[PDB]
């Protein structure tokens, strides 16, 4: 069965695997450690991007507002913000770079705009998400220490909230459509969930990775002749310097789909 398969995969991998698949045709689920907390790592960038889209519902000027990018702004991983030092980026460009390239300076500017990590958590609560918590900025939100509650959520909570954000009630249509366009344009997810799926299927995703070989990916999947599926695959290991295992997320996605 699927549960036995996921159990075997988890056992031979040497880590802890969390899976939540929601089939939106009937709202049936496939769950594996779906109520356990996992460090989100960069999959939390979706909630920061969505929090700014929610604001743009009430403020027409918002997404075009330009933000200066100083050399002092740069942290470790800034592939897009590094091309803009001494120049500017709009909040829409920051949203895009945070999601499609996992840029950490882009994430931090969006949190700075919102008023801090606690404002992202308050946006999550407003969505009915009682589990999500964002406590730090990038990149220390990637420490992924075993048993630390900071910057964590559960696979089921993130699968429900990602469904509501991309396919449901969370955002007004233009904002929901923009978030979906940014997720489908992701450039960092080829080796994760996408690699375990039929090539014809359209996928929007956000990967995350961190210490303790924490390897995450959250995805909305549009099969060619069926209703969408929402899949969250979180994976973490007992040792701090473990390698990431994107192939375990592709193996789990192959099993549940």
């Amino acid at each position: 069965s699927v549960q036995q398969q996921l159990e075997a995969l988890e056992k031979s991998s040497g880590g802890r695997l969390g899976v939540a698949l929601i089939n939106t045709a009937d709202n049936s689920q496939i769950l594996y450690r779906a109520d356990e907390r996992f460090a989100m790592c960069s999959t939390s960038k979706v909630m920061a991007a969505a929090a700014v889209l929610k604001q743009s519902e009430s403020d027409k000027h918002l997404l075009n507002q330009r933000v200066e990018i100083k050399k002092s702004d740069l942290v470790n991983y800034n592939p897009i913000a590094e091309k803009h030092v001494n120049g500017t980026m709009t909040l829409a460009e920051l949203g895009a770079a945070a999601l499609q390239y996992s840029d950490n300076t882009a994430m931090n500017k969006l949190i700075a705009h919102l008023g801090g990590p606690d404002k992202v958590t308050a946006f999550a609560r407003s969505l009915g998400d009682e589990t999500f918590r964002l406590d730090r900025t990038a990149p220390t939100l990637n420490t992924a220490i075993p048993g630390d509650p900071r910057d964590t959520t559960t696979p089921l909570a993130m699968a429900q909230t990602l469904k509501n954000l991309t396919l449901g009630k969370a955002l007004a249509e233009t904002q929901r459509a923009q978030l979906v366009t940014w997720l489908k344009g992701n450039t960092t997810g080829s080796a994760s969930i996408r690699a375990g799926l039929p090539k014809s299927w359209v996928v929007g995703d956000k990967t995350g990775s961190g210490d303790y070989g924490t390897t995450n990916d959250i995805a909305v999947i549009w099969p060619e002749n069926h209703a969408p599926l929402v899949l969250v695959t979180y994976f973490t290991q007992p040792e701090q310097k473990a390698e990431r295992r994107r192939d375990i997320l592709a193996a789990a996605a192959k099993i549940v789909t």
